[PDB]
């Protein structure tokens, strides 16, 4: 089964999951010279102020914070989107060391992590729907680098101690998403794929150009959790990240100039 490690890692996943190799993965190098500001593209509508978050969950790759999707509580719409994209969880990916961890890069440069806010397209009624689907996705991309604390993630670092191994899971409520975000929403955007199996080419990718800062101590505790279940011996949850991949037939295009 797939993972991050030599043996079964991003080089690997093609083996089961050939769209690895397909014209829209994810995540790409964005070249910031190179990418079109596009002034048609409207700004983005973060709507969180209703966000029902129920739970924290180490699925064995990351940890997912998942939300109520089951009426439109937190949704993104604007930017590239047609139409309402509802919150169904967040996760980051991180690495060993400060200077690496991020999926996307710029200008070839890695960030200390990269945070994930998942939305699926109410059209296609439910998210496993949507995944079949070409605009089925919206997934919101920040950048985390290393220097302040970010205040609205430290009740995420700290329930993470109780999460430690693959398959816990804990309560997770009244947990506020706005708190992650950067002051300004200026993006970039491109069509592209999940980053993990399935490798599903589903997503409209919408990367913000600010980072967000955290603190090495929160990061450091991203650091502590494990890949491996309970009882088994002990894998650092680290360098969860996928490379990036070829553009291809692709041109990414900013919302700002
Ligand atoms: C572990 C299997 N799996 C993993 C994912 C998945 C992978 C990702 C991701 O790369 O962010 N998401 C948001 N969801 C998935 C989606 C539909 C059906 C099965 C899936
Ligand atoms: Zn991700």
């Amino acid at each position: 089964h797939w993972g991050y490690g030599k043996h079964n890692g991003p080089e690997h996943w093609h083996k089961d999951f050939p769209i690895a190799k397909g014209e829209r993965q994810s995540p790409v190098d964005i070249d910031t010279h190179t990418a079109k500001y596009d002034p048609s593209l409207k700004p983005l509508s973060v709507s969180y102020d209703q966000a029902t978050s129920l739970r924290i969950l180490n699925n064995g790759h990351a940890f997912n914070v998942e939300f109520d999707d089951s009426q439109d509580k937190a949704v993104l719409k604007g930017g590239p989107l047609d139409g309402t994209y509802r919150l169904i969880q967040f996760h980051f990916h991180w690495g060993s060391l400060d200077g690496q961890g991020s999926e996307h890069t710029v200008d070839k440069k890695k960030y200390a992590a990269e945070l994930h806010l998942v939305h699926w397209n109410t059209k296609y009624g439910d998210f496993g729907k949507a995944v079949q689907q070409p605009d089925g996705l919206a997934v919101l991309g920040i950048f985390l680098k290393v220097g302040s604390a970010k205040p609205g993630l430290q009740k995420v670092v700290d329930v993470l101690d109780s999460i430690k191994t693959k398959g816990k899971s804990a309560d997770f409520t009244n947990f506020d998403p706005r708190g992650l975000l950067p002051e300004s929403l200026d993006y970039w955007t491109y069509p592209g794929s999940l980053t993990t199996p399935p490798l599903l080419e589903c997503v409209t990718w919408i990367v913000l150009k600010e980072p967000i800062s955290v603190s090495s101590e929160q990061v450091l505790k991203f650091r502590k959790l494990n890949f491996n279940g309970e009882g088994e011996p002990e894998e650092l949850m680290v360098d969860n990240w996928r490379p990036a991949q070829p553009l291809k037939n692709r041109q990414i295009k900013a919302s700002f100039k």
